[PDB]
């Protein structure tokens, strides 16, 4: 003889997530400008957070928002990111108005909804970069050598965002990040 949980319990998410903010400051290290906002693990708590913060579209150029599974820091050095990479979405200046905010929300929902099904374990989180030269959004995965998982995640993500199918996107390995003044990171896969 107990109350029906459907009438009062919050709707749980498979994982607990953490949202981070990056504030641009040249006089300090990258890590020093990165700070945690808060965490949540239910549908209700996700909306409570999203509804009171600024849309990416309104942030000052140079700042970022990052949503990662609790325990995984949004940086290359992390145990779960060092051997991984990211599927990169490169937006033009006009998309700041038309697609940035809509794309970022769909990205958030793809993560907390575990929309990559059988390859959910390879997903680490996502990052949106607000920049004057052109905004960027990316989904980070844990292992660049897991071809099956990486290509499936890329396909689903591209489909969910809904941009024209003829547009190809690439996946970059973090370890491959350019360090030689005169080169640029190449793509491991494309979908
Ligand atoms: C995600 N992330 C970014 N930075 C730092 O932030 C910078 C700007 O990275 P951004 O992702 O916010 O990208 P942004 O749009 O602001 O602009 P941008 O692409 O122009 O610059 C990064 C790129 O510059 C190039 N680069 C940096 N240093 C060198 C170098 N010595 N030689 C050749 N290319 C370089 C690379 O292609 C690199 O991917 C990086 O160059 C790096 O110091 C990080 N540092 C640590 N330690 N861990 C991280 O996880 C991290």
């Amino acid at each position: 003889e107990v109350a029906n949980p459907e009438h009062y319990i919050k709707h749980p998410l498979q994982n607990r997530w953490a949202l981070w903010f990056f504030k641009n400051d040249k006089s300090k290290t990258w890590q020093a400008n990165l700070r945690l906002i808060s965490k949540f693990d239910t549908v209700e708590d996700f909306w409570a957070l999203y509804n009171h913060i600024q849309l990416s579209s309104n942030l000052m150029p140079g700042c970022d928002y990052s949503l990662f599974k609790d325990g995984i820091e949004p940086m290359w050095e992390d145990e779960k990111n060092k051997r991984g990479g990211r599927w990169l979405i490169t937006l033009n200046k006009q998309q700041r108005r038309s697609d940035l905010d809509r794309f970022w929300l769909e990205t958030l929902l793809c993560l907390i909804g575990e929309s990559f099904d059988d390859y959910s374990d390879d997903v680490c989180g996502a990052v949106v970069n607000v920049r004057a030269k052109g905004d960027k959004i990316a989904i980070w995965t844990t292992e660049c050598e897991n071809r099956e998982a990486v290509t499936h995640i890329g396909r689903v993500y591209k489909e969910r965002l809904g941009l024209p199918p003829k547009i190809v996107i690439g996946y970059q390995s973090h370890a491959d990040t350019a360090t030689k003044s005169g080169s640029t990171t190449k793509n491991r896969f494309v979908v």
